């Protein structure tokens, strides 16, 4: 079971690779409700930008910006700088298809 980018079909993570609860439904500085899925491993994403830990979701993480590699669509973020795990993918659920 693949999880695609809902805007272009980029391959970007597995069901195999979630991450224990492994949903998480966060808010933005800006109000906006994010339905996160975290994932241990992604590919074909673009992380833009220096990790920060502004605001970040998860304690001991700093985030940086992960955007569809393709079509450069926001599909969450990449967290690193914490401990078991050190790094791991926080994904919008929503932006992705599930095969
Ligand atoms: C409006 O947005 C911002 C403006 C300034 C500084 C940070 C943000 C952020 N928005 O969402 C983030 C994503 C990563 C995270 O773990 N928590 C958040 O809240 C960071
Ligand atoms: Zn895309």
């Amino acid at each position: 079971s693949i999880f695609r980018c809902r805007q272009c079909g980029q391959t970007i993570s597995r069901r195999d690779w979630l991450l224990p609860d492994h949903e998480h439904v966060v808010f933005n500085p800006a109000g906006m409700i994010f339905r996160v899925w975290c994932f241990s491993l992604a590919q074909g994403l673009r992380l833009i930008g220096a990790p920060s830990g502004e605001f970040s979701w998860f304690k001991g993480y700093d985030w940086t910006i992960a955007l569809c590699g393709q079509c450069g669509s926001h599909l969450g973020w990449h967290y690193e700088g914490g401990s078991q795990p050190q790094t791991f993918f926080g994904l919008i659920k929503d932006r992705l298809a599930e095969g």
